[PDB]
């Protein structure tokens, strides 16, 4: 059985719900959980799911440059396949692999409808509205490496306020937006998952980036060619729009 | 110096217009060519370019499971990558390497305004308009495969009417679009392109799948994971955006 890193996230990774007590693979459901089912009835192998230690994705320490996460996870071959929101970027390419992308998106801005703030350049220029993003994610590292004019404004309002606005996940900055003046820079499938749900809410202009999540591997694994082969049959036949439509 | 194969298709790569005529790379501009540019840099590699003999982008053919086009240049060795808009696909990953995509799309629907046809099923559903696609592509795969019931009816009814509804390229079932009664199953950022140029044109619906444009390069090749390392920096700095911009 290959070992599948994951982390809990809605409507990705959630706990299933029961009257009895549950085990094994059993505990869980959501987005990627199908997906998982779906490439091991494709590929032919078994699995069991393992929610990361430390609760992370997967980012290097700024001083040391040690890795964690999902990311480090397979690196170290602690797992087989991370099976996650996890967005397919530059630095995490560089030390693991990635399957071809069964989501695309970007980053976007989460707020309240009736306003005036229509863009991130609307935030940048001003600072009544806070705004921040999940600490260490791939939202973040956008900003923190941008030479955009406005995204380069908007990180040096973030960075100089890291403890105030930047949050621990995305639970954390919907919550923020939900109960004070604030804005939160995350995932355009995450915030169509939440404006799904809270009818006040609302994304703000269109996508800033674009990227997709992919299944990682560690890097040199036989198992990245299949697993892209997986997703590619999955995504012709129609099968990951219907897992969208289940779990959004 | 890399051999690197790519076919005309406004706006990717068309010749450029000049009095003077024109040698060697210089004869070609186009996103695709500004990507090829791109790459060069990151990569350190020279090239040269060549258009695909055949004219086509690679399909097999279903008798004797020979591929043609780009995807057969890369299967024998005759040129080192792609560069082209070729969608990612099962078939071709089975076969030939992609990079992570440069582009996402889907196949939609192009047709002239004011019409009540609103979606795939409306124009399934009835004989009087007429719909086709371009001849052994991804989007015409995508219907021949499809098991969904609104598709599969579509794929009876254009390859009963092979000769008269499915065409060899774009500009070919733009002009049908134009010039009669005639709806054309065709990939999302070419539709983009031509509406935007058309004022009397729209896309119909929104998109019926989902797939990248990837860089192809022979299975094996080592150019592959360079390839999609400077293809997410060039996202992540910002320059396929600027290029779309540029080229749309
Ligand atoms: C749930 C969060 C922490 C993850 C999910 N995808 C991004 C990643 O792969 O880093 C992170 C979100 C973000 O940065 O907006
Ligand atoms: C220009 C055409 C012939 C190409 C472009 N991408 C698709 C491909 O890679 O097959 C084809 C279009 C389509 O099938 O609608
Ligand atoms: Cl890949
Ligand atoms: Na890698
Ligand atoms: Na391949």
């Amino acid at each position: 059985s290959l070992i599948v890193t994951t982390i809990l996230e809605e409507p990705y990774v959630l706990f299933k719900k029961s009257d009895k007590p549950l085990y094994g693979n059993d505990r869980f459901e959501g987005y990627c959980i199908d997906l998982l089912r779906e490439l091991s009835t494709i590929l032919g192998f078994t699995y069991e799911i393992r929610l990361v230690e430390d609760g992370k994705y997967g980012a290097q320490d700024d001083v040391n440059g040690q890795w964690n996460g999902m990311v480090r996870e397979l690196i170290d071959h602690k797992a087989d396949l991370a099976v996650a929101p996890l967005a397919i970027t530059y630095v995490r390419e560089k030390v693991i692999d990635f399957s071809k992308p069964f989501m695309t998106l970007g980053i976007s801005i989460l707020y309240r409808k009736g306003t005036p703030i229509d863009s991130a350049d609307d935030l940048a220029k001003q600072t009544k509205i806070e705004y921040g993003a999940v600490e260490d994610g791939a939202t973040m590292t956008f900003f923190k490496k941008s030479k955009i004019s406005t995204y380069d404004k908007m990180w040096a309002f973030m960075s100089s306020r890291r403890q105030s606005v930047l949050v621990k996940s995305n639970e954390e900055g919907i919550q923020r937006v939900l109960t004070s003046d604030y804005a939160f820079l995350m995932e355009s499938t995450t915030i169509e998952f939440v404006t799904q749900r809270n009818c006040n809410l609302t994304q703000i202009g269109g996508l800033i980036d674009s990227k997709g999540y992919g299944v990682g591997t560690p890097m040199g694994s036989p198992y990245r060619d299949k697993i892209t082969i997986a997703i590619l049959q999955l995504q012709e036949e129609g099968k990951l729009h219907m897992m969208k439509e289940k779990w959004w």
